[PDB]
């Protein structure tokens, strides 16, 4: 099974997917390895090699620190790399369904971590099922994280910023140039991402060489505004400064400062970063996305509000418990291992761990938003209310803010609220429907009938791959089976949207609006 | 003849006919020796005897104070103002009997406002005769001082102590206690009531030792001592009484000097000067009012509430709908009682600086944010309405339900409700709405009287409103009938359930403006 490439010729490995085949091609390189003179660099176009390339086994990850805060415990440790940690990591995988299709829509998959962490190749971002039963082919690439995809001295070519941008942006210049060969259509394009993954594919909406190298998009519990997303210049620039003096390298120019850095070895760079922002959270992102002035023409929601990016029709959602995750990474009076039912002061520990910037007025005002409780006797209610103000924060708030926005320039938006909790998550029962897992009920994990997961989870996954698909190929969400339950569009005013779970899914307006309030009409002032 | 044997003298009043049939009236009944020459700013002294029979057949001098002369000829502004002589010579009472006289009747003693500077027990709107008519209660009001004259404070010091006015209250009380019986009144059932400071001033006497055993229950309309207007911390009482002796020229060495040359200034003198002994006032600015005088009051109220410090025994407490409008034509900029004054935001946060002087630039801010998440935009009325809301929440309505919330913890009934009839004869704009002091003609009666313009549903309202307070007075239980009925459950601080007063419908409701609320008791402090 081999396939010509504008670079040279790919074999692939056949994969029996329920009873039908599926064609994957497991990395493929689609850039230079970024080594040597190369570090920090955007990425160089890749030049034709001789031989077949075997593609059929995954590639390297990206240089980047694991999770080892729970040593075995199958929650953590199913988002760090399963492949082996390199800077050769530059490899990108097609999925094709058997027998080959003559025009099929592409979906893209960009994987989150803050930033910091990620890889294609984790188990949930199998893109085997959805090319089995929706028929489209799905890609999903590589892209550089931390300091190594991100440091930036800002101006200068040798480290720019953005890097990992880069990295995606040539991934989808390579579906241009090459998906045809593969029976896709590269004029049917569907960008999707979750987390950092999200805010990457609507950062996509805003770079000009990134306009006419994809389609639609579609974005999982994450957006440029979000507040850990985009890093200003200035402080974009003391975070690599940091991270010189950390490294021995702090230099007397910047040349110097990047020679120096070249030379370390990879984990003198990753080790160093967790030390790079004075005060961070467990949501801080240390190296991320910046204004460039190449990537980012200008910054985001200035861009957004003037109205230059990508005119074409979004999906956007987030989780009912965004903020859980992140509260067992250092929130006191926390644990996976117990209920976690904390007091008043421990919540004000809480957001001071969350909030570290921000004077005694602005937590406190924090405090009396999220305090006005239904029954005011329940123990939970502080454990509940600090997740909530993790999760509206970081994540549901800027969410609906940009596709407020968005909309508002014409263009179809639907809005989603997923509210169910697997029932496998092998989190605790008071962490609810956490960050990251809707991915595998999209990539369609539960259709596997050996998998675990109970029916309705099947029938819940169905449906989701099912708008998914026909979002990616029709602009529209709509479902099958003359039940279904009819996707309207997000509009500023009535701010519909759509809930997701096993028993009953319905249509609701303004999600979260008095929460929301607070966040973008009064936190900017304290 | 009509004549009845006090303790004081003998006294003589008047016939009224009132609906059919008569009421006797005995008005300007002096209760106390004059306060004049060198007893004014002492507490009042006992009247020993008056000479020969007193006629009681007209309403004695109102006491010293400031008119409001801001809008001339308007009834709605000119109809609190005093409507006899002013004088210092003013400490008298009414007493309003049921005829033919009752044997052991229930007493109402009513407590006017004005914010402690102004008012008198004279006005048309607390006319008593009407409660005496309907409900055969007996119903006494009294003159007591008011503004400097009443309350200039330094305490420890006899010659001018503080809460001389509270004490000319006080005084009365007792002079029912003595008296109320030779009038066929029963001095073991007295219902303090009275609107604003009135309220106010009764929330005090349930604090006050002194008044414990003069009364037995209590009706607190639109106002409470924990009220941000109601007391003044003592050393900033006594600051106000320094800045009154240098603006008139009477700063001395001590303290009974500087009482000496105050006691030798024309009351007018004084009275034109109240106003400047606060640097930065608002509308709802009291100059000279209560304080803690060490004898009325013994320590901050809030304290004597929160450690059940106080008279155990039932009380009632209400608001109404839009307490805070009548004081936005008072100052506020874009407000006028002839516009329908539609403001902008810029206007309404320069209304946040009028009423909120000293507050932070953070603190306004934070007021701006929870009063504006509008149901409907732009809709013009939102700010007007807004300000409106922010005043009265602050000043009347959230502190009314906190007291009662408190009160009740200590295992007292209590019964609140929410007055929301707007008055058919009511002289202000529409956009003023339910109006500070504008239940109190209900309260009394007024709309009975069918001669009046009043609408039949404004009747049975009042009718209704009569019968729950004189029920309140006599039972302590604020019942209509029993049988076809709404029944006022009482306020605890779990449900918090409260009683709506109006003329479409009446009903149980819970948690009053508990978002409101809950931003002046749990977070505005902290500002
Ligand atoms: C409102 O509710 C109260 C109960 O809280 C009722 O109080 C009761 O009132 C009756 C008079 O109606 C009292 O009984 C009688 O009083 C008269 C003097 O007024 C006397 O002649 C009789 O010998 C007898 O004492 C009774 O003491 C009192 N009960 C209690 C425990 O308060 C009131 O009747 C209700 N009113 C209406 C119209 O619903
Ligand atoms: C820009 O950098 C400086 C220095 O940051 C130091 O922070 C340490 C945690 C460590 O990473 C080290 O390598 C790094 O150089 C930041 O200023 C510091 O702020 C703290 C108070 O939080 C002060 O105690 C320090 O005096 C001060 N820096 C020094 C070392 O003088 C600064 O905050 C940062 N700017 C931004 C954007 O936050
Ligand atoms: C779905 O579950 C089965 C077994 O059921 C669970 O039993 C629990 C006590 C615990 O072992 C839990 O891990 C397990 O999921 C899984 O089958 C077993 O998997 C284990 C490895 O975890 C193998 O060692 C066993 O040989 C295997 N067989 C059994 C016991 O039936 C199965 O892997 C799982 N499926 C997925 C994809 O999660
Ligand atoms: C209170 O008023 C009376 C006069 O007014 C009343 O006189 C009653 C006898 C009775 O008829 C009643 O209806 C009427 O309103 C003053 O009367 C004094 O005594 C006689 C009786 O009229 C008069 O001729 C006197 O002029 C008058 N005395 C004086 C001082 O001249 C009574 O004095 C008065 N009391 C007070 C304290 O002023
Ligand atoms: C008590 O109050 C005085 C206020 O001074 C007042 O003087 C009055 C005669 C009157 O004119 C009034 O308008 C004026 O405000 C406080 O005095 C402050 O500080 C000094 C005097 O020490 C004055 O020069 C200031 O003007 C005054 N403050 C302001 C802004 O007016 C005094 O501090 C205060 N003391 C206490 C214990 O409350
Ligand atoms: C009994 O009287 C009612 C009115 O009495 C009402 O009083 C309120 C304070 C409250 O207690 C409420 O529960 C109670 O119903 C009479 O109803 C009135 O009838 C007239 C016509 O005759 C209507 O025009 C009024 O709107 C209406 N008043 C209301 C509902 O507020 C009614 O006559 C009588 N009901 C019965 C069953 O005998
Ligand atoms: C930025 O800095 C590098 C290195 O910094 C050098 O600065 C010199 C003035 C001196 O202090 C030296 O010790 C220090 O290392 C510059 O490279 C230098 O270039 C000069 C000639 O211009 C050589 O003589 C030095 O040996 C050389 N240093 C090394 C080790 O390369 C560089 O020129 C400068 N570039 C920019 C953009 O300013
Ligand atoms: C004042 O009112 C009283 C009470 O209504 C009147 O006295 C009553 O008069 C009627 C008829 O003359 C008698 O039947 C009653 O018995 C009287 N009551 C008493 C206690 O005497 C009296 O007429 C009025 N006085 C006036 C008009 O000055
Ligand atoms: C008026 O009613 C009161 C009760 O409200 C009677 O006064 C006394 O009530 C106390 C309890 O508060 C009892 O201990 C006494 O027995 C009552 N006094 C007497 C002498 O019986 C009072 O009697 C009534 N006054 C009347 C009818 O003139
Ligand atoms: C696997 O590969 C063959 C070619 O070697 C391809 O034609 C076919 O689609 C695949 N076979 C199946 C059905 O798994
Ligand atoms: C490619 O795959 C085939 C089949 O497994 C294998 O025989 C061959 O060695 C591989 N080629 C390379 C590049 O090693
Ligand atoms: C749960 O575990 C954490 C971490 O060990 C601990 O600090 C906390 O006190 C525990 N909570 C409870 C309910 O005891
Ligand atoms: C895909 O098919 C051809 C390229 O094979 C292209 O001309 C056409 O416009 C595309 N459109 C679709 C969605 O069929
Ligand atoms: C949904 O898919 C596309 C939307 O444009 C269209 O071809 C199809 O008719 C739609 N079906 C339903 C049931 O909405
Ligand atoms: C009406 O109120 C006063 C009239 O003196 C004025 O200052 C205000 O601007 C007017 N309001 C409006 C614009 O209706
Ligand atoms: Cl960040
Ligand atoms: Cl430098
Ligand atoms: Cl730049
Ligand atoms: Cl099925
Ligand atoms: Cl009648
Ligand atoms: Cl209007
Ligand atoms: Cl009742």
């Amino acid at each position: 099974i081999i396939i010509a490439t504008k670079n040279g010729k790919v074999r692939g490995m056949n994969l029996t997917v329920f009873g039908g085949t599926v064609t994957a091609f497991l990395g493929i390189p689609y850039a230079q390895p970024p080594l040597g003179r190369l570090r920090f660099k955007k990425p160089q176009s890749l030049t034709k090699w001789s031989d077949i390339w075997n593609a059929t086994k995954y590639a390297n990850s990206c240089c980047q620190n694991i999770d080892q805060s729970f040593p075995g415990f199958h929650g953590s440790e199913m988002w760090n790399p399963n492949t082996d940690l390199s800077e050769d990591c530059l490899y990108l995988n097609v999925w094709i369904p058997a027998p080959k299709p003559k025009n099929a829509t592409v979906l893209i998959w960009i994987y989150g971590g803050g930033f910091q962490t990620g890889t294609s190749s984790l188990h949930v971002y199998d893109g085997k099922f959805l090319a089995r039963v929706e028929r489209v082919i799905v890609v999903s690439m590589n892209y550089r994280v931390g300091a190594l995809g991100f440091l930036a001295l800002p101006g200068n070519p040798e480290a720019p910023g953005n890097m990992g941008l880069f990295d995606q942006q040539l991934a989808l210049q390579w579906v241009q140039k090459n998906i045809a060969a593969f029976g896709g259509n590269p004029k049917s394009v569907t960008l999707f991402g979750e987390s950092a993954g999200a805010a990457s594919v609507s950062l996509h909406l805003l770079s000009p060489g990134s306009h006419s190298l994809f389609t639609r998009a579609i974005l999982q519990s994450g957006s440029f505004n979000a507040p850990w997303a985009v890093t200003s210049l200035y402080e974009a620039r003391n975070r690599t400064l940091n991270l010189a003096k950390l490294t021995g390298c702090s230099r007397e120019n910047e040349t110097e400062i990047i020679k120096c850095l070249r030379n370390k070895d990879p984990q003198e760079i990753l080790l160093n970063e967790a030390f790079v922002v004075p005060y961070g959270t467990p949501l801080s992102v240390n190296f991320g996305p910046t204004v460039d002035g190449d990537f980012l023409t200008d910054m985001p929601d200035i861009l957004l509000e003037l109205g230059q990016f990508k005119k074409t029709q979004i999906l956007v959602g987030v989780n009912k418990d965004e903020g859980t995750a992140f509260l067992v990474y250092g929130a006191p009076g926390f644990s996976k291992d117990n209920n976690s039912i904390i007091t008043r002061k421990e919540f004000q520990e809480g957001l001071k761990i969350f909030f570290p910037g921000v004077s005694e007025f602005g937590k406190e005002s924090i405090l009396f938003h999220y305090t006005d409780w239904v029954d005011d006797q329940r123990p939970e209610n502080y454990r509940e209310a600090l997740g909530d103000v993790v999760g509206d924060y970081n994540f549901i708030c800027p969410a609906l803010e940009f596709t407020k926005k968005f909309s508002e320039w014409g263009n179809n938006a639907f809005f989603y609220y997923f509210e169910h909790r697997s029932s496998k998550l092998p989190w605790p029962e008071w962490m609810g429907v956490m960050h990251g897992y809707e991915i595998e009920f999209v990539f369609g994990l539960p259709l596997e009938r050996r998998d675990n997961y109970t029916k309705a989870e099947e029938i819940l996954s169905r449906s989701i791959v099912k708008r998914w698909a026909n979002f990616a190929k029709y602009g529209n969400p709509n479902e099958t089976q003359n039940n279904s339950t009819s996707w309207p569009v997000f509009k500023s005013t009535e701010q519909k949207y759509l809930t997701l779970n096993t028993e009953s899914t319905r249509i609701m307006t303004k999600l979260r609006a008095q929460q929301c309030r607070f966040w973008t009409s009064f936190f900017p002032k304290v």
